């Protein structure tokens, strides 16, 4: 399956209450939930590399990884971590992260494309788990 695309959000479930297990202000989510409510997703996929932009209102975050290979980014409430990504089947990827300084919450996120062409990303903080999903245009 080819993640590359432009994908836009059909859906998205707990992404607030993600954020306000991790200790975000009210006002800082409610700022996250708008811009969350208009993204854009593009992603590169060539083999195992991935570029992936995602682009709000509020920022703009661009990662590039290689699956198997550590790099680094931000956590979803923008803590700096060490992140790697591995494969749990051939539609689905997972990320583990780990804090550059500091302890918190366990954070991870998963993104699989399903046979019917849906993208489905999950964010976890500890047992809080956020799932967007999106269609590509
Ligand atoms: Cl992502
Ligand atoms: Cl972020």
């Amino acid at each position: 399956p080819n993640f590359s695309g432009n994908w836009k959000i059909i859906r998205s479930e707990n992404f607030e209450e993600l954020l306000k297990v991790l200790g975000v202000n009210v006002m800082l989510r409610k700022i996250e939930v708008a811009a969350a409510s208009k993204p854009a997703v593009e992603i590169k996929q060539e083999g195992d590399t991935f570029y992936i932009k995602t682009s709000t209102t509020v920022r703009t975050t661009e990662i590039n990884f290689k699956v198997g290979e550590e790099f680094e980014e931000q956590t979803v409430d923008g803590r700096p971590c060490k992140s790697l990504v591995k494969w749990e089947s051939e539609n689905k990827m997972v990320c583990e992260q780990k804090l550059l300084k500091g302890e918190g919450p366990k954070t991870s996120w998963t993104l699989e494309l399903t046979n019917d062409g849906e993208l489905i990303l999950t964010m976890t903080a500890d047992d809080v788990v956020c799932t967007k999903v999106y269609v590509r245009e």
